[PDB]
RNA sequence: UCUAAACCAUCCUGCGGCCUCUACUCUGCAGUUGUGGAAGGUCCAGUUUUGAGGGGCUAUUACAAC
RNA sequence: AUGCAGAGUAGAGGCCGCAGGAUGUUUAGAACA
């Protein structure tokens, strides 16, 4: 419920919060003042939401009934009405069409929305049942619903800065709310007269010095004068000899009319008008057929519907065009539009430009140039369709072009001659438009010449200079000199601007621009000095463009468009926004005046005191199987060095793998042991498969593993007592398969280099989380150990095939990390190509870190990165092991770290110590382990091996690589796991020069 | 066996400048035709702290018709 | 309502530039089996 009291509190409560174009400007502290603490201890920033001067205005005059004959535009909600629940469109789908209208009127709102809603939920007198606002059914296709009217509570009409308003010959005059026709009209008045919002100030104003009744009047008069004027133009009695009796200063009248008794009427030129639109709107679409090469379907078809109705010719007072919903769907159907080639789409697409009859035969009103994005072929898509669409476009205006320099008369669908804008003026057409069928538009500054009149009455004015005194002046003045009163204190705050930065010119030792807070005098002076602050400004601001890498430099309109464009918005920005905040000041003592005045007649109050101034606002336990591997590798290494006392007994990475045949521990057995950190020197590659191209340990010891499998078979093949003892078994799916309870675990001392190592090189502060950036490239990425380098690379960075020549001129040998060798024996086995011609893959159940354990990134690096890989051959399979550290972490071992590897398989009497810079032991002989050795043990168990039991049956010549392409499933696994790492985007495996494996023994 | 210096080019943590996606909130705009530039919005340069003028360009407010 | 544009806030990335740490080689010295 609002009243004249609370209007004055609304208003009071209005000046104490800062307006919003000044919030902006203001520097953080002072911007913190407005952030206030209420009585309920809640934090409110006391800024305005909207300008909100002129709604308050009228409802002062409304609920203070200070205009007896005027009224202000209201509107009370609208009316819908179903025209068809079933219109077919022209995509030919059915949809409900419902046409709204506004309910406009004139009178004081209280008063309006008293008739707006009846007690039976009726509008005014209409019989029209007003909907629950509650009820939200917009889609509603049952006719029986219809019409209604949608609830609203009245509201001013303010729009576009005007105020229209309603003169009333009588006092007292009811509320005029529009008469409803056939259900279906809404028969609305035109305002006697229209006001601009920005006049509304000098009007308080005047009010306040002179009354409402007197301010009412003034308004009156004005509005009969400019109807007097219009009635003599329709009798042809308007001359230069008169115009003056009409009494409207001449800046205050329309250009036509000042035309028309000049005898200077005049249409404008139609024939330039069309030549200057042609070439415009043709270097705009040359503009945007570069754009779009050089570079949303939405933004599209935003274009192109705009465009096609556009040059969609009008008839019969533009009955034929394209209507709302219509609009919609075709401006939505291109937006996503995308067949597909499949014909029929393209069919459909195309129909619906046929029934908009823009394009096709019989079409009388055809779009100039649309049919021809049709010829010969139907775009396929949205984006085929707007790049022909500019073509076909370019080629229209060009043709139109050529036709306007021979001289020729052409016409263009959205230029019409017919239009009075290209004829002379006529004084008594334009007299009966202007009377008839427009609101009068009421003049700026019609309060002025008896405001000032009043102002000079006061003798505290005596010493202002009235020739040069506008109403924004004298506001302020009246506010200083009659009133000792002054602005709320935060209009003298200093402010920020940009346009006022780059004239101050002031930059920070990065070199960047500053934020100055200025004063208005400091402003004042800046801006009288722009010219030569501007020049400096642009001096500096292209050197830092020029100064950027981007080579633009040779061009000389790049830079300085790039420049005039900054400092226009910036300056149009700056000024806009202090013309604005001036405006803000002097409405604030209006509202302060008003609501003043009210509340000291309001009550015993004193209010005179008061002053705008003072205004402010599970088969194993994981622990148990680690710590066991890791005791049971470290000790058999203890054992083989002789209590870690040996000459080779140095290590800094350990690993070893461990088999276990059932639960009981006293079933464990160490299948192997190895040290090393260091891969081969690139001058040291075997042709003759002779040297060991990788020694960091864990590699080192699925060697040693692969040699125990080897001896397992040959064991099985021995005697029949013997293959009791071996851990494979014929396989029904021929070949050989592990015993069902035979499981293998691989020991490491430290997290495998790559993917589980390069982002946690430290033991992890227990309880931690993963790390704080999972989403980096960096993560998953295939890494490669570079030849004398440290760190582990990303594949991506080196993409080229490794050939022999190359890295023996020096260019850097890549060896696959630890982390992505592993995760290849999680795809493809631990066995290696050439053993599974021979056995069914074979995983490993367990990785057990000693050291540097960090779960997250070990499992992406063992197998979650590639939990996309698909199509793996059969008993292939993402194998995901146990993951674990074990209970009490190794001590970083002291020292440099051994340039020899350390190996042992169970079985065997001694050690193997290699250099890893050579691939082969102190004496330069061949490892055990090399690629030959392993040859050699695949050749005998191949003699060995009836050829019914062979996996792989494939024959080839006896060289290496040959030999292990046999292994035709592993191979296609391979792919699989190359694959799924470049799908990844995690980058392409690298290999060793396809010269290393095309060897024979001998 | 220990220590010092240098190189390789990635990684981590923090701080700047620039560009994108995701989520949430708010505002603006969204068929054609006719009339109308006194008004509202925009731009130009010896323009204003004074919603005051000048010169170029513009149908947004409203009305009826579909 | 739905779609398109603009602004604000938080998160996650990309590029450019700084500071401090982490991670296979090269050049020396001391000392030892
Ligand atoms: O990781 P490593 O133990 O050092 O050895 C492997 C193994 O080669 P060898 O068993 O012949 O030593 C791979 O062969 P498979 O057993 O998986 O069949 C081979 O991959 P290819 O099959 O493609 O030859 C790969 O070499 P690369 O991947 O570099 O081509 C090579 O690793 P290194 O090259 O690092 O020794
Ligand atoms: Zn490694």
């Amino acid at each position: 419920e609002k009243s004249n009291k609370s209007v004055a509190m609304d208003m009071l409560n209005e000046v104490k919060r800062c307006p919003d174009e000044l919030f902006t400007t203001l520097s953080a502290e002072k911007q913190s003042r407005f952030r206030i603490i209420s009585d309920d201890h809640n934090e409110v920033l006391m800024k305005r939401s909207s300008d909100r001067f002129v709604p308050l205005l009228l409802q002062y005059i409304d609920y203070g009934k200070l205009f007896d004959h005027i009224r202000f535009h209201v509107n009370m909600g609208k009316l819908r009405y179903l025209l068809k629940a079933d219109k077919t469109c022209i995509d030919g789908q059915t949809r409900v069409r419902v046409i709204e209208q506004p309910l406009n009127g004139f009178g004081r709102l209280e008063e309006a929305e008293t008739m707006r809603k009846q007690e039976n939920g009726t509008f005014g007198n209409s019989g029209i049942r007003i909907r629950d606002f509650e009820n939200m059914k917009r889609d509603d296709a049952n006719p029986a619903n219809y019409p209604y009217i949608v609830d609203t509570y009245t509201h001013y009409i303010l729009e576009n800065n005007k105020v229209e308003m309603f003169i009333n010959d009588k006092e007292d005059s009811a509320p005029l709310l529009p008469v409803i026709e056939d259900d279906r009209y809404v028969v609305k008045t035109i305002p006697s007269c229209r006001m601009s919002t920005l006049e509304i100030p000098a009007m308080a104003f005047h009010m306040f010095l002179f009354g409402s009744k007197k301010t009412e009047k003034l308004i009156v008069d004005v509005h009969n004068r400019y109807k007097r004027l219009f009635q003599a133009m329709q009798k042809e009695e308007v001359t230069a000899e008169n115009i003056a009796s009409f009494g409207i200063a001449e800046s205050d009248l329309p250009q036509k009319i000042l035309d028309l008794i000049s005898g200077n009427a005049h249409g404008k030129d139609v024939d330039a008008f069309i030549r200057l639109t042609v070439d415009d709107m043709l270097t705009d679409t040359e503009r945007r057929i570069k754009r779009f090469k050089d570079d949303s379907t939405g933004k599209l078809a935003d274009f192109l519907a705009k465009d096609i109705v556009l040059f969609q010719p009008s008839v019969n007072d533009g009955e034929n065009k394209i209507t709302g919903l219509n609009y919609r769907i075709m401006q939505s159907a291109i937006a996503v539009y995308d067949s597909g080639d499949d014909y029929e789409a393209k069919q459909q697409f195309k129909l619906m430009f046929e029934k908009a009859r823009l394009i096709g035969k019989g079409t009388t009103e055809p779009h100039p140039f649309l049919y021809k994005v049709f010829a010969r072929s139907i775009p396929a898509n949205a984006v085929e369709f707007y790049e022909r669409y500019l073509i076909e476009r370019k080629f229209y205006l060009t043709g139109l072009s050529n036709e306007i320099k021979k001289g020729n008369r052409v016409d263009v669908p959205f230029i019409r001659r017919d239009q009075n804008k290209w004829k002379t003026p006529a004084m008594k057409t334009l007299g009966r438009i202007y009377s008839e069928d427009l609101p009068v538009e009421l003049p700026r500054q019609m309060f002025d010449n008896e405001i000032k009149s009043h102002l000079k009455s006061l003798p505290q004015m005596e010493g202002i200079d009235f020739n040069n005194a506008n109403v924004t002046y004298l506001i302020a003045e009246y506010m200083k000199r009659v009133l000792d009163d002054d602005f709320q204190t935060f209009y003298q705050w200093n402010r920020n601007y940009r346009y006022m930065d780059m004239l101050k010119g002031e930059y920070d030792r990065k070199g960047s621009l500053q934020h100055c807070f200025t004063s208005v005098e400091e402003r004042e002076g800046l801006w009288k000095e722009r010219a030569s602050r501007t020049e400096r400004y642009r001096k500096q601001a292209s050197n830092k463009i020029r100064s950027n890498r981007q080579m633009r430099n040779a061009s000389s309109e790049e830079i300085e468009t790039i420049l005039d464009k900054r400092l226009s918005n910036s300056r149009n920005e700056y000024q806009k926004s202090e013309k604005v905040i001036r405006r803000y000041r002097v409405q604030d003592a209006l509202l302060f005046l008003l609501a003043k005045k009210t509340l000291t007649e309001l009550a015993d109050f004193d209010g005179e005191r008061f002053k705008l101034k003072e205004i402010m606002p599970q088969l194993h336990l994981p622990q148990v199987l680690a710590d066991a591997v890791s005791r049971l590798v470290l000790g058999k290494f203890g054992d083989l060095t002789d209590n870690f006392s040996s000459p080779h007994a140095r290590r800094k990475v350990l690993a070893g793998v461990v088999m276990t045949t059932g639960t009981d521990v006293k079933d464990a057995k160490v299948i192997s042991v190895s040290t090393g950190t260091k891969c081969i020197n690139g001058e040291y590659m075997s042709d003759r498969g002779l040297a060991l191209n990788d020694c960091h340990a864990e590699i080192i010891s699925r060697r040693s593993l692969l040699r125990f499998l080897y001896t397992q078979l040959e064991l099985y093949l021995n005697n029949k007592d013997d293959q009791k003892r071996s851990i494979f078994q014929k396989s029904e799916r021929g070949g050989f398969r592990l015993k069902e309870n035979v499981q293998f675990h691989l020991y490491i001392s430290t997290s495998p280099c790559g993917d589980a190592r390069i982002f946690s090189p430290h033991e992890p502060i227990l309880e931690e989380p993963a790390d704080r950036h999972p989403n980096r490239k960096a993560r998953g990425q295939l890494r490669t150990k570079i030849e004398s380098g440290q760190g582990t690379i990303p594949v991506r960075s080196n993409a080229s095939i490794q050939t022999w020549d190359g890295v023996l001129q020096g260019e850097r040998l890549l060896t696959m990390s630890c982390s992505d060798k592993i995760a290849r024996w999680n795809v493809v086995g631990i066995q290696g190509s050439l053993l599974s011609i021979f056995v069914e893959p074979i995983y490993f159940s367990s990785i057990i870190l000693g050291s540097l354990y960090h779960g997250d990134h070990l499992s992406r690096a063992m197998y979650q990165r590639i939990s996309n890989i698909e199509d793996l051959p059969p008993l292939y399979t993402l194998n995901k092991p146990l993951l674990s550290g074990i209970s009490n972490a190794e001590a970083r071992q002291p020292g440099k770290a051994p340039n020899f590897s350390v190996n042992w398989t169970v079985g065997d009497s001694a050690i193997e110590v290699i250099n890893a810079t050579t691939g082969k032991d102190e004496l330069g002989r061949a490892s055990r382990l090399c690629k030959h050795a392993l040859y050699c043990r695949w050749m005998r168990v191949h003699g060995k091996v009836p050829s019914h039991l062979l996996r792989s049956k494939i024959t080839k010549p006896n060289v290496y690589h040959e030999s292990k392409l046999a292994a035709k499933e592993y191979q296609a696994a391979k792919a699989r796991l190359f694959t799924a790492f470049i799908k990844a985007g995690l980058g392409a495996w690298v290999e060793k020069p396809t010269e290393q494996d095309q060897f024979s023994l001998t």
